[PDB]
C-alpha cells in the first residue's frame, strides 16, 4: 500500500482480535423497564450496545444498505460531483449538511475509507435536493431510512432518560438538532496489518446508530474486540458528549475499523447531536456534592475543532474542560 496509509506501529491492529462475547445484544419488544435497566446497564459499563426488534423495517433496512452499495459502485465521473474543487471535503468546521464525498486521517497517515456524509434534519426540499442524484433511489430510500432512524434513536435516548432519572424528551430540542448520515466504503487492502479503516475514536457527537452486514468494527474495553456483524440490528455507539452530559456516569464507545484483504464493506453511521452553537455541559438535575461536574461548560463549536484536529488521545476534544 501507499505510505500516505501506513498506520504508526502503535495504532496497526493485531491480526486475531477475539469476538465480544459480553457486548449487549438488547431486545426492545421485552418489557418497558426490562428495555430501560438492560439499555441503562449497557451505557454505565460499555458505552456500546445492540437493538434488536427496533422497529425499524428490516426490508428498509436491506434497501437503504442495497442503495449506499449502489452510490459506491458508480463510476469517477458521477462521484466527482460531490468532490468539492476535485478533491474529496475534509472533516473540519464549518461541516455542512449537503452531500459530500469526505477523505479522513490523522495529523501523518489516511484511514482506507471513503465516505459519503450529508445532515438529514430537518427534512426539506433544499436539504434533499443537495443529496446523491445518483442512485436514481438514493433521495427517496435515504429519506425514508433518516426518519426511522431518528425515531428509534429518539426511543433510545428517553429510555436513556428513564434510566438517567431526568424528564423524557431531554435530548429531543438542540442537543439532538445535527443528523449526518456517513456511508463508510472500506475497499479492500492489499495489506491489512499497516492500516485502518477508521483510527480508534469516541464518536464526538451525543449518540450514533451503525448498521453493518459485515466484520470489522472493533471495540477498545488496552484490549481491543470484535463487535458480532447482525445485519438487522443497529450498533448504539453512547458518544462523548452523552459521557460529559451524564458526568460520566454513562461510558463513551471508543472503537475503530480493520481493513480486509478480500472483500469491501459498506457501514451506514447515523450521528446525531447538537448543533454547533450549543452549549455542553454535565445535567445540571444529576450533580450535587457527591456527584461533582467533572467538565466545565463549553462551546460545542470549540469542541469540535479540537475533536475533529488532534487525536493525541482519544478525549483530546473534552481534555481542556475537566475540572475537579
Ligand atoms: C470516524 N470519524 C469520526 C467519527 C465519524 C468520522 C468523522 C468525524 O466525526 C464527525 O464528523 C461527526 C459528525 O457529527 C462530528 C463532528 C463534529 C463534532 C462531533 C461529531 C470523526
Ligand atoms: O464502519 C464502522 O463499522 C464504524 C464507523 C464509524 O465508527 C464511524 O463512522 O464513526
Ligand atoms: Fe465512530
Ligand atoms: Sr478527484
Ligand atoms: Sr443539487
Amino acid at each position: 500500500v501507499s505510505e500516505s496509509f501506513v498506520a504508526p506501529l502503535e495504532k496497526r491492529a493485531e491480526n486475531d482480535v477475539p469476538l465480544g462475547n459480553d457486548v449487549p445484544i438488547i431486545d426492545l419488544q421485552q418489557d418497558h423497564l426490562v428495555v430501560v435497566q438492560q439499555i441503562t446497564k449497557a451505557c454505565q459499563d460499555f458505552g456500546l450496545f445492540q437493538v434488536i426488534n427496533h422497529g425499524l423495517p428490516e426490508k428498509l433496512m436491506a434497501e437503504t444498505m442495497d442503495v449506499c452499495k449502489e452510490f459506491f459502485a458508480l463510476p469517477a465521473e458521477e462521484k466527482e460531483k460531490l468532490q468539492p474543487k476535485g478533491e474529496p471535503a475534509k472533516f473540519e468546521l464549518p461541516l455542512e449538511q449537503k452531500a459530500k464525498l469526505y477523505v479522513e486521517g490523522e495529523q501523518a497517515f489516511l484511514y482506507w475509507k471513503d465516505t459519503l456524509a450529508h445532515g438529514c434534519h430537518p427534512l426539506d426540499e433544499e436539504l434533499v435536493n443537495s443529496w446523491p442524484e445518483k442512485p436514481a433511489t438514493y433521495r427517496e430510500v435515504v429519506a425514508k431510512y433518516s426518519v426511522e432512524v431518528r425515531k428509534l434513536t429518539m426511543r433510545i435516548l428517553d429510555y436513556i432518560c428513564e434510566g438517567l432519572g431526568l424528564k423524557l424528551g431531554y435530548f429531543d430540542n438542540e442537543l439532538s438538532q445535527i443528523q449526518m448520515m456517513l456511508t463508510n466504503y472500506y475497499p479492500p487492502c492489499p495489506d491489512p496489518s499497516s492500516t485502518l479503516g477508521s483510527g480508534g475514536h469516541y464518536d464526538g457527537n451525543l449518540i450514533t446508530l451503525l448498521q453493518q452486514n459485515l466484520p470489522g468494527l472493533q471495540q477498545l474495553i488496552a484490549k481491543w474486540i470484535a463487535v458480532e456483524p447482525i445485519p438487522t440490528a443497529f450498533v448504539v455507539n453512547l458518544g462523548l458528549t452523552l459521557k460529559v452530559i451524564t458526568n460520566e456516569k454513562f461510558e463513551g464507545s471508543i472503537h475503530r475499523v480493520v481493513t480486509n484483504p478480500t472483500r469491501d464493506r459498506v457501514s451506514i453511521a447515523t450521528f446525531i447531536g447538537p448543533d454547533y452553537s450549543c452549549t455542553i455541559e454535565p445535567a445540571k438535575e444529576l450533580l450535587s456534592q457527591d456527584n461533582p461536574p467533572l467538565y466545565k461548560p463549553y462551546s460545542y463549536a470549540e469542541f469540535g475543532e479540537i475533536y475533529l484536529s488532534d487525536k493525541s488521545d482519544y478525549d483530546a476534544g473534552v481534555k481542556p474542560y475537566k475540572i475537579n
